[PDB]
């Protein structure tokens, strides 16, 4: 309702449309039989309208106008309009891939970027400023359960906070997405929200300016200068994963915080694709906004003077590198870094710029490298606190147990050293930030925010992707297991006896293949400890150990125009081809240990600290960090946020179906649907079930007040031709397999469809004024008489007007005893009761109206009429037989008044017809026992218990010689 949305002010249209909008959208034309989804080559899925069918093929017209034919089993139902832009997609009737996709797309196209799907909060990058993050919207989300407000990431944050205070247990919020999907912005939103609402925070010996909240928030511009970069998909992309824990003490007050980082993209430091930059800090320093830095670093202000940082782009329209240097330098001040610490970091950064400018050439006629120039090597060693001759001597002639390098190797070696200094500098800075955020105030609970690259499949997938995907496999298993426990709780609460093996188990084989002994990483680790091992011997040890034995391990699918791969892995998100060139190298990450010896002895304390503790391979460390991350996550109640990148052109409002589909298959959303689908995903309250699927068998669910809805559903379902094992009865709901409710929904559309046909046929049979002929042949107490009637009928107004003439003299019985006997098909059924118009539905074949009228005093009429169309005219042909009538009685002795009273005709059903019962007052009592039955061996509408309200007006035509009756009757159903 609209008033509930008032509290959101200007944000409201971006969170939920008004009931006026929503009313319209849910009245749009829809045919469950024609409006479908079909697969599509270029778009994955598209809507389509079915045009024709034959031989188990379907022909349809795509929403793009393309004619297509497809196998019947490839056609999927659309959800009806009541479900348009639904806020939680777990409520959809049809919950297949295109239904999810098109709900997202519909919501996003109306500027609603947030959507729930079960546990998931789904966020679509808007590419546009939205007014939904104001203080007013913060206030309106405080303390609300998820269901009490529109979808929003504030809901996730506020609830995670309240769960911690209320349950006194750790919480985590897991945020994934592809690069550019908006993980980093969402992560900041969530942490800013904690800083706004968290209770402080009793005061007590720690570096930093401001409050802990200021410091937590300032860790961002600090880390982003060294860990973020202009990529093709995002001007400000994090190239590292991040887990931040915000700690609270025993009474719920903000206590401290710590950050862990993962998987910094080292390669970016010395290499860029054409449309990308290196990390921000290089261009920030180069902005000359703090000129003493250019002097301290022995550099110009031209990035193109530096090979490591100028292979792609060097300026970004959206980024003022000058302003950002101040933000970076300010952040290091707030976090309590000394000027020595700060400057030492700037120096190492300048040193790395120079490193990549050092040139080398070949000796006169040898294959040995020697320095070409020496200037840039000099500037570099100086900043690093090292001897320049020692540096260049280390590079060219390393010591083992000792020498030998060509130009290729030297160029390779300096590049690896640049990357290693930079990575270890990054870790150092994070540990220093952690030292500021450490307040030594007691901690009892935390809220962990994890922000890491999601599962991604590239054209070329190498060792780094394997690490990403392994992590995400472990994170998806974690979700599955959590989803399993909640499902069990739900089936238990409802008393449904169901179970299955833990959903997290489905991912165990993939995980074991990667992580157990003799698994892929174990082999890689074993192999790079062998000096003579090669990429080819590695390939072999994997195949020899797993091809044929581990089903998730497979031959590469070497597809189309995609680069060479060596094996393929079956992950939850799909099958991935891995290229294993260079993995022995990447895993052991060899460094020139002569030059590392110099770093260790540097006079610059920082550089010396960075290599102090210098065996461990990349994969062993990753395993260690992941295990530490998962132990933390498993101690929490988790919440999951999915970021979606809608398109590749930063365009607001528009979605590429395939891009979004890939993401949905990879990020857990479709996974979540699949595993709940193992059980009984569709759940319906007994009340809603009756008020929706009654029409399938109206007999088994009576009408009225106090109705036993569980019995109604148990009787109705038991009476259909369906797999009775595909539903179970809980305390308050019916649980359905997805296929079965989808069938009930098709059957309902079919039954509803037949009805609309039959009622339409039966109204265009009574459109216009309709001619009536009435014929009676009476026989009361042995005295025959005959009445004839002629008049006009008009069902639209529920009016009829007839003249009746006794064509055999004076009438043996009073005229008001023949009204009930003298065409209820002219009743006006309201525009909403029409399916209950039995009389019209029996036409033109007509119906038999048999009656038995017992009069109080006298005897009784036995009536049998046939009411059928007969040309363009409606004929009511009655035969009557009054018997055992008192000759002195108020009937036969013409005692009754010349008037009629209003009655209700109480209609029930039978089978193929109806039956009524009513008592007429004249004042003489008379009870009617009416039965109607069709005459055509064809379908008629049996109605729910209802009554006809009838009014009858007896008059005389003053000009009529013969004994007669003029009648006016007004009849309407209710
Ligand atoms: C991202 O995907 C996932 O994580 N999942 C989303 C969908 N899943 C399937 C599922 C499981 C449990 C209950 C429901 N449905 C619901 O509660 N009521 C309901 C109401 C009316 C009708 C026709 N069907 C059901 C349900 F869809 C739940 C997790």
């Amino acid at each position: 309702g609209d008033s509930e949305m008032a509290v959101f002010g200007a944000a409201a249209p971006y969170l939920r449309k008004s009931e006026k909008e929503r009313l319209e959208a849910q009245t749009r034309p829809f045919d469950l039989k024609k409006d479908v989804f079909v697969p599509d080559d270029k778009q994955e899925f598209v809507k389509a309208k079915i045009v024709s069918r034959e031989g188990g093929k379907v022909t349809a017209e795509t929403e793009y106008g393309k004619t297509v034919t497809v196998k019947e089993d490839q056609v999927m139902q659309q959800n009806p309009p009541k479900f348009d832009k639904i806020e939680d997609m777990a409520m959809l009737t049809f919950l297949h891939e295109p239904a999810v996709l098109y709900n997202l797309k519909d919501r996003y196209g109306s500027w609603m970027i947030y959507t729930y799907s079960g546990l998931f909060c789904v966020t679509v990058n808007p590419y546009k400023w939205l007014p939904v993050y104001t203080p007013e919207v913060v206030a309106a989300y405080r303390g609300k359960k998820r269901s009490e407000a529109p979808p929003h990431i504030f809901s996730i944050s506020d609830n995670a906070y309240q769960y911690m205070l209320t349950d006194r247990e750790n919480q985590s919020i897991l945020i994934t997405g592809e690069s550019g999907a908006g993980k980093t912005v969402n992560t900041k939103r969530v942490i800013q929200y904690f800083a706004v609402i968290a209770a402080i925070g009793d005061r007590s010996q720690s570096p930093g300016k401001g409050t802990l909240e200021d410091q937590i928030i300032q860790a961002n511009p600090a880390l982003e200068a060294f860990g973020n970069a202009k990529t093709v998909r995002n001007d400000n992309s994090s190239r590292f994963g991040k887990f931040i824990r915000i700690h609270f003490g025993a009474t719920g007050k903000l206590a401290s915080a710590d950050i862990e980082t993962y998987l910094l993209e080292k390669s970016r430091v010395i290499f860029q694709l054409k449309a990308e930059r290196d990390y921000h800090i290089f261009y920030q320093i180069l902005s000359n906004k703090k000129p003493e830095l250019l002097d301290m670093l022995l550099i110009t202000n031209n990035p193109y003077d530096y090979a490591f940082i100028s292979q792609g782009e060097t300026t970004v329209a959206s980024i003022d590198d000058a302003e950002e240097l101040m933000a970076t330098d300010n952040a290091f001040d707030v976090l309590g870094f000394t000027s020595e610490e700060k400057n030492s970091m700037y120096k190492l950064t300048g040193a790395i710029m120079h490193f990549g400018n050092m040139k080398f050439k070949l000796k006169q006629r040898e294959e040995q490298a020697e320095p070409d120039g020496t200037e840039e090597a000099d500037k570099s060693a100086y900043l690093m606190g090292l001897n320049s001759a020692d540096l260049l001597k280390g590079l060219c002639h390393p010591r083992v147990k000792t020498k030998g390098q060509n130009v290729q190797q030297v160029i390779y070696a300096t590049g690896a050293l640049a990357k290693a200094v930079y990575e270890r500098m990054f870790n150092w800075m994070v540990t220093r930030i952690n030292a500021t955020l450490e307040t030594k105030q007691p901690r009892q609970y935390f809220i962990g925010v994890l922000d890491i690259a999601g599962f991604e499949i590239f054209d070329f997938n190498s060792f780094e992707q394997l690490c990403i995907n392994f992590t995400n496999e472990k994170l998806q298993q974690f979700f599955n297991h959590h989803m399993f426990v909640l499902e069990q709780e739900e089936y238990k609460k409802e008393g449904i006896e169901w179970t299955f093996i833990d959903f997290g188990m489905d991912l165990q084989a993939c995980i074991d293949l990667i992580e157990k002994p003799m698994g892929i990483m174990s082999i890689l680790e074993e192999e790079c400890m062998f000096p003579k091992a090669t990429d080819m011997t590695f390939k072999a040890k994997l195949f020899d150990n797993h091809l044929g034995k581990s089903a998730n391990f497979q031959k590469p699918r070497n597809i189309k125009g995609k680069p060479e791969a060596h094996f393929s892995l079956i992950h939850y998100a799909g099958i991935v081809d891995y290229n294993i060139i260079g993995w022995l190298q990447k895993n052991k990450d060899p460094l020139n240990e002569t030059v590392v010896g110099l770093y260790q002895k540097s006079s610059l304390k920082l550089l010396s600290t960075l290599f102090a503790n210098y065996f461990q391979t990349v994969s062993a460390l990753h395993r260690e960090n992941l295990n530490k991350l998962m132990t933390n996550l498993r101690s929490t109640h988790p919440h999951f946020v999915r970021c979606i990148i809608p398109n590749e052109t930063k365009s607001p409002g528009v979605m590429d179906n395939p891009l979004v589909m890939h993401q949905l298959r990879c990020n857990g959303v479709l996974e979540g649907i699949r595993i709940c689908r193992k059980g009984f995903p569709n759940r319906i309250l007994y009340g809603d079930f009756r008020q929706r699927y009654r029409i399938l068998n109206p007999a088994a669910i009576p009408e009225g007040q106090f109705i036993d809805s569980r019995k109604g559903a148990e009787k109705l379902l038991s009476s259909l031709d369906i797999d009775h094992n595909q539903y179970k009865f809980g305390h308050t709901k019916v649980f359905f397999k997805a296929g079965l409710l989808g069938l009930l929904e098709e059957m309902r559309d079919e039954r509803l469809s037949r009805i609309i046909t039959r009622t339409q046929a039966a109204e265009e049979l009574f459109t216009g004024v309709v001619p009536i002929l009435v014929e009676l042949d009476g026989d009361v107490n042995g005295h025959k008489f005959s009445v004839s009637g002629e008049g006009e009928g008009d069902a639209t107004y529920g009016k009829l007007t007839l003249k009746f003439i006794c064509t055999t003299g004076k009438l043996p019985v009073p005229w008001p005893t023949l009204v009930t006997t003298f065409v209820q098909c002219f009743s006006r059924y309201p525009d909403h009761m029409k399916r209950h118009d039995f009389f019209k539905s029996a036409m033109p074949e007509g119906y038999v109206q048999e009656r038995t009228i017992f009069f109080k005093d006298d005897g009784n009429y036995k009536t049998r009429a046939e009411v059928k169309f007969e040309g363009d005219t409606l004929v009511n042909r009655i035969e009557l037989k009054g018997i055992d009538f008192k000759e002195d009685g108020n009937i036969l002795g013409h005692k009754l008044e010349y008037n009629y009273n209003s009655h209700n005709v109480y209609i029930m059903a039978d089978k193929n017809g109806i039956k009524a019962n009513f008592k007429t007052r004249h004042v003489q009592l008379a009870d009617h026992y009416q039965q109607n039955t069709p005459i055509g061996n064809g379908p008629v509408l049996l109605p729910d218990n209802h009554y006809l309200s009838t009014q009858s007006a007896l008059s005389k035509d003053p000009n009529e010689k013969r004994d007669h009756m003029v009648l006016l009757e007004f009849v309407t159903a209710a």
